[PDB]
This record gives structure tokens, sequence and C-alpha cells, in this order.
């Protein structure tokens, strides 16, 4: 549809807490998720959360082992320990950077797609990273937030040439 700006870090938006989607199956949600999927592919994305486009509804979208192409609405994540994994991530809002960050190697995930249908899964690896990273958007966490280990964190061009 069309491609919108990706907010960068520094926005105050970006650390707002993202509200439910309370009506499913709406012209206006199926233009948000339409526009996410452009702004996402048009940045080589594997994820996208709707407050990185300025819209401040519980909307991530997903989809690159391959991770299956979903929209995830008004989620709820459970973790699972104790088994954590560090792994490198950048954020589209956070131009330029990488950073490792744990996380946790496997969640449960349920929420709904745009037209209301169920949706119930466990998610294990990339998979599990980029649903927790993605999450974590919609509560007001940028990866930055996450890292212990800040001599692992710097530009891309210099980390990996
Ligand atoms: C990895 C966990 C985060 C996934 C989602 C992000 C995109 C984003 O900002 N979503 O909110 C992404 O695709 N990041 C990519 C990323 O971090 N990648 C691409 C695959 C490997 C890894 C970098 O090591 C690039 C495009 C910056
Ligand atoms: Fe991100």
């Amino acid at each position: 549809h069309m491609i919108r700006e990706i907010l960068k870090m520094g926005d105050p938006r970006l650390l707002e807490v993202a509200r439910p989607v309370d009506r499913f199956d709406t012209p206006e949600l199926h233009e948000i998720v339409a526009d996410m999927f452009e702004t996402m592919h048009h940045a080589n994305g594997a994820g996208l959360a709707a407050p990185q486009i300025g819209i401040g509804l519980q909307i991530i979208i997903f989809g690159f082992p391959p991770v299956p192409e979903t929209v995830l609405i008004n989620p709820k994540l459970e973790y699972m320990p104790p088994d954590m994994e560090e792994g490198w991530e950048g954020c589209l809002s956070v131009p330029g950077m990488r950073g490792v960050v744990s996380r946790y190697a496997k969640v449960r995930y349920s929420g709904f797609d745009q037209f209301g249908a169920k949706i119930d899964r466990v998610a294990e690896g990339f998979h599990a990273r980029v649903v927790q990273h993605e999450y974590d958007h919609l509560i007001g966490k940028l990866y930055p937030m996450r890292i212990t280990d800040f001599t692992r964190f710097g530009f891309t061009e210099v980390l990996f040439p």
C-alpha cells in the first residue's frame, strides 16, 4: 500500500505502552497491516511493530527454520525460563547499529490476526527472538534497554564489515 516513516530512538512515541485493538476486520485495520508489511519489506526487516510507524496499537507483524508470515494483534507472551540465548539484534528504529541481547530461547504467544481469528503458538530460537523484540516495542522497550554488555554494542559497518 504505502511506505510509512519508521520512527527513530529518541522519539517519545517509541516509549509509550501501546493500546489494545478493539475492533477486528475493519478497512482501517487492513490498511495499517498493509502499510506495515510494505514498510517492513522496504527495509528488509524480519518484523515490525505499529508504534514504529507512529501507531500506538498492539499490532506486530513478522515473517522472514522459516518464520511464518504472521499478523499478531493484542499479543500475550509467556516466557519459558530458564534457558536464555545471546544473539545479535538490530532495529529499524536504531539504524546503523547492532548489539548482543539475551532472550528466552522459547516463548509461547497468543493473540488474534486482523480478522479476529485466534493465534496460539510456541516458538523457539530466532522465531522466539523476533517475537520478543517486537513485543518489547509494544511495551515501550527498545533493545539497548535490554543490553547488559555494552562492549558488544556498536555500528554494523564496524562490527560486521
Ligand atoms: C533479530 C531480532 C529483531 C528482528 C526485527 C528487526 C526489525 C525491527 O526493528 N523490528 O521491530 C530486524 O529485522 N532486524 C534485523 C536483524 O537484527 N537481523 C537480520 C537477521 C540477523 C539479525 C542481525 O544479526 C536487521 C534488518 C537490522
Ligand atoms: Fe525493532
